[PDB]
């Protein structure tokens, strides 16, 4: 009776009808209806994100193509793990309030200047994004933005606090792109392409650095009148207390240790996935330091999120276990071969940045990183190129809400039109698209 | 400064003292070190058991014993997925309220005596139990005791009042003893052993059966005046709505499957881990049916237990990999011979339900199932025996609280006295270390 309930069921129809009505070796008509049934339901989102992942694996071991315990290891997979600690660190640090006290020791830098303030606002905002979340990062800075603007409080006067709440909804969005924890589709990324934490640091911090203040100018030149205005600094003042210097101190550790990951580990005697026991070690520490509850770690954890990743890397083996992989990069091997690896690239980068728009950074990442890699891996090619960008270009939602939850959060603000948004973003997606297909070609050779 | 830093600071030193300064093949020695370690940490509680059950892989790896992926795939195991499927099926029909109206419509079929209140008390909180949790299930029961238990409200007569309260706490425990899903150490025999859903039922639910009646008559055997009362059904009554027949009718389904799972698989082909994929495919249907969203599984699952599961796992095959499982057996031959097996069995059964007193019932099942199915396996015995032995004797306490939290639980209704309970358990828990040696005999051929 529902509208979800009917797209399954055409769902189900459309599957049964690719199944037997496709005309090819049977392993990859399995394959194709699969891939179909599952990029529907990760699109539309009729079912949750997280029982569409579950259902892969339920599906791979029914038809035949993996066993129930192969296909279920697949959730064990150490990024997933990796991430989890970045969940652990994350609710570290706001339990102990870490986070609260960053946002005023630079905040109040600013003496009492709204022209320092907002540009003081999306430096704090991106910054802690880099660490703890989109979605986290935002709810957390709304009440922190809507403090601020309430001194130019004249809403007839919108453009000045329209650009510090799109503003920070994109922070957030633009931080996560530093690091390996931080958003969804890098973890997604490295678990495919087995990439390491200053791997993805040396793409993407770059990429961050150049495109916040891209981000800011485009905000700035449309409808900015703050250049005016003056503080309110109204609440009780912060001050480190019981090891909020011993958390920063982990946490400094656990960074430390990440970035000279290489001749660390190298050094070490070489362990295996060097950056999750890292991860790991730092949830250990965080305990044995006392400093956080598991209670605290098991509520923050977005465990929904950790199964997502197994979900897709089931999917990711199923493409290649029944060779829909390889007959996808033969189908698409005349068009590739007739393109150039700048039209490649510039096709991809705006297929994905607009595609975001509509669906879920993770569930679009989670789609489109096995269908991508695994068929670079059948042309012979490094499958880390596509799947980075795809990454990257997945946390560039900057048109409609919906499109990310730091969108969706501050439009419930009541006060930002759909229409306006919608064409700061059709300014920003371009602009992007632009960057990253530039900075893709520069990471060449 | 703390009393658990010191704990695990002694620990830290007993590891480093075990390390340098036993006499054995170096295997054998960080076997031995680690199993005393891990050990220590699980029964003190000095770290979290789950951030315990993280160190152990974070151990195994960094001590070469296996590579990082290998370790971290046991938390990947099909019975960890299995009791995940169990918490998404509870979480609905809790959600829905098919556990409150299982208590109304059994509870006034009580037309209003006391007498068939309590006895009506303890059938339904097992029952509820088989499937919940024991935590769960004593948190919902308490204030449906509290409302039956304020007619005869005199405090002063404390044991018509005293008897309900550790009846549930004692029928929450022994409901958890009947299925595969309802309490931890159940599901880590079943991951060590290989059992299948309809298997631990066979041993369980009899004894089940068995226990519920003779625990009771422990309890009426003391102090009861209970043959007097009447009732006060005070509250609005309950009615089937949207579909909590549609969750009985979901949950009837999987059970169905479960008990039926040996020839509905056999005749289906055989597939790997049926009971896994059966609660797997009950999260699906409780999701198409759209009888519970995503959020209410995510905060009813126990991710908690749910590692510490692997954490066990990898504790299992840590102490096959370093040989100590049978180095133990060969320390052990000469003593275990010289014992008869009902001898070795009355001894199992009487550490473990007085060990299950002074800590939590999973944290004794995941230290003491790996030690000694792996030790019977190297005597090349059936690892079954044993291990359903202790996962049930684990969920034998009785005496104090802080043994389990349905203890915690009926204890905190500050009315309870200390030497009430401890004496009260310590009649029961010779009882069973009776009832469970003469089933465990009685189960061999
Ligand atoms: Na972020
Ligand atoms: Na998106
Ligand atoms: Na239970
Ligand atoms: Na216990």
């Amino acid at each position: 009776l529902h509208r979800n309930s009917l797209i399954v069921l055409a769902d189900v129809a459309l599957f049964l009808a690719l199944y037997h009505f496709l005309p090819f070796e049977h392993n990859v008509v399995l394959g194709i209806s699969m891939l179909a049934f599952i990029a529907v339901l990760w699109l539309t989102e009729a079912l949750h994100v997280t029982v569409t992942a579950i259902l892969v694996p339920v599906m791979a071991v029914f038809f035949g193509i993996f066993e129930t315990q192969a296909a279920l290891n697949n959730f064990a997979n150490s990024i997933i793990f990796l991430f989890l600690g970045g969940f652990a660190l994350a609710a570290a640090m706001h339990h102990q309030g870490l986070d609260k006290v960053i946002a005023d020791k630079v905040l109040a830098m600013a003496q009492g200047k709204m022209s320092v303030a907002v540009f003081m606002l999306f430096g704090v905002t991106a910054l802690l994004s880099m660490w703890i979340s989109n979605t986290a990062t935002a709810a957390m800075m709304l009440p922190l933005v809507l403090g601020v603007l309430s001194k130019v409080d004249a809403d007839k006067q919108r453009s000045t606090y329209v650009f510090v709440l799109l503003g920070v909804a994109y922070s957030a969005s633009i931080g996560g792109i530093a690091t390996l924890v931080g958003t969804g589709p890098n973890a997604i990324a490295a678990a495919e392409v087995g990439l390491s934490f200053t791997d993805w640091m040396k793409f993407g911090l770059p990429t961050a650095m150049m495109m916040l203040p891209m981000a800011i100018a485009i905000l700035y030149f449309l409808l900015k009148p703050t250049l005016n205005g003056m503080f309110e600094l109204d609440r009780a003042p912060v001050n480190w207390d019981k090891g909020k210097v011993v958390t920063l101190g982990i946490f400094g550790l656990t960074v430390f240790l990440w970035i000279f990951s290489s001749p660390i580990n190298a050094a070490l005697g070489g362990f295996k996935s060097f950056d999750t026991l890292v991860a790991l070690g730092a949830i250990l520490m965080l305990s044995f330091a006392r400093v956080v509850h598991w209670k605290e770690i098991q509520k923050t954890a977005d465990w929904g999120i950790l199964l997502l990743f197994g979900g897709g890397l089931c999917l990711s083996n199923v493409l290649k276990q029944t060779g829909t992989s390889v007959f996808l990069a033969n189908a698409l091997s005349d068009m590739v071969s007739h393109m150039g690896i700048f039209v490649v690239i510039l096709v991809v980068a705006t297929f994905v940045v607009f595609l975001t728009e509509f669906t879920s950074n993770v569930a679009t990442t989670t789609l489109l990183i096995p269908v991508f890699a695994t068929v670079a891996e059948a042309f012979g090619m490094s499958p880390v190129l596509l799947s980075v960008l795809i990454a990257v270009a997945a946390s560039c939602a900057f048109m409609l809400p919906v499109a990310t939850p730091p969108n969706a959060i501050v439009f419930a603000s009541g006060h930002i039109k759909q229409s306006e948004m919608m064409r700061v973003g059709l300014y920003l997606n371009i602009a992007c698209i632009g960057l990253l297909t530039a900075i893709a070609m520069l990471f060449w050779q």
